[PDB]
């Protein structure tokens, strides 16, 4: 059903390529959809389930931007491979990893099945709706990135107005999840976690500012919320039905709370949080957001959210 394209470009900054592409995904019917993905190295993916674009129209719209904008950046496979390999186990990615893609070229490539992570053909193609949808918001969201606006700024916006509209308890609820995420993360990086704190208190009051004014309402939070709602009740089915599948001084609090085990965990208003919190990192990903930098945004918003409310994700993990 599905055909892929790769864009083997080694600059980790795709956000021109991603614009160059936008009338590939614009201009004919069906869904399609684009990631960032690092198999053969680092690449964009552009998936199609209908048959316009051809090749002959990506190459045409695709190469002229690549002669002209090339990727300058040098891989180094010796060092790429093993961590690839490592990818490969922690992903169930089955495909050839070698060789890599000489820079700035373009490729078709073989759709890959993500069924036996995700739970179900159902649940992959939940996943390819909000990946058809999801990107051409981004498209909006990458022009403003390029244009001059911070990436990690839209992303928080996002994250703030997901947990304040899906998450049970609203931003007071939801922003327990940012803490979790974070701490995972750090893994007792204490140093890390310090660093990241004093970075946090230069920006206290405009991240504050910024978390009142998404729940207040803002029209890219509105925006985003309103594509999530789009997902909500397929999701709540699929994970009803068995078809969508630390030790840390948090995780460990959180662990011995009978509330969390009983009433959060278990529950489907969660489990939809959850989802839709995780298909806002998804599209953080596709933004340019790498690991490092979300589990700071989680970070920031835990704390902006604990600072403006007078709230405690610890002190609610311990109960
Ligand atoms: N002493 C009794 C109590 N314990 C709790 C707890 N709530 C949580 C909680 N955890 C996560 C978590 N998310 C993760 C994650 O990894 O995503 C880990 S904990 C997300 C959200 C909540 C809350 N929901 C609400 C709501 O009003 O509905 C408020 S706080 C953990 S213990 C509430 S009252």
């Amino acid at each position: 059903t599905w055909r892929r394209f790769d864009v083997a470009y080694h600059d980790p900054d795709l956000d021109r390529l991603i614009l160059a592409a936008r009338p590939l995904l614009s201009e004919s019917p069906g869904r399609s959809w684009f990631q960032r993905h690092w198999v053969r190295g680092p690449h964009l993916e552009l998936w199609f389930d209908h048959p316009e674009p051809s090749w002959e129209r990506v190459r045409e719209v695709l190469g002229t931007h690549l002669r002209a904008h090339p990727s300058r950046t040098r891989i180094d496979p010796d060092r790429l491979l093993p961590q690839h390999r490592r990818l490969a186990l922690a992903e169930q990615i089955d495909e050839p990893l070698l060789p890599f893609y000489d820079d700035n070229t373009l490729h078709r490539a073989v759709p890959r099945s993500r069924v036996h992570v995700l739970g179900s053909a159902a649940a992959e193609d939940l996943f390819h709706d909000f990946h058809a949808a999801a990107s051409t918001a981004a498209f909006d969201q990458l022009d403003a990135v390029v244009a001059g606006e911070s990436r990690l700024g839209l992303a928080f916006e996002l994250m703030i107005a997901a947990a304040h509209a899906h998450a049970e308890g609203g931003i007071t609820g939801g922003f327990v999840s940012f803490r979790s995420h974070a701490e995972a993360f750090l893994a007792g990086a204490a140093g890390l976690r310090e660093r990241w704190e004093a970075e946090y208190r230069t920006r206290a009051e405009a991240l504050r500012a910024q978390v009142a004014a998404v729940v207040t309402g803002t029209p890219r939070g509105r925006a985003w919320t309103g594509l999530l709602d789009g997902f909500a009740g397929r999701g709540d089915e699929l994970i009803a039905s068995g078809a969508l599948t630390p030790d840390t001084e948090f995780h460990r609090a959180l662990r011995a709370n009978r509330t969390w085990h009983d009433e959060v965990l278990r529950s489907p208003s969660f489990r939809r949080y959850r989802l839709l919190l995780n298909l806002t990192y998804l599209q953080m990903s596709r933004l340019g957001v790498t690991a490092v930098q979300r589990s700071l945004l989680c970070h920031f918003a835990a704390s902006a959210v604990e600072e403006e409310y007078g709230v405690s994700a610890i002190e609610i993990a311990v109960g």
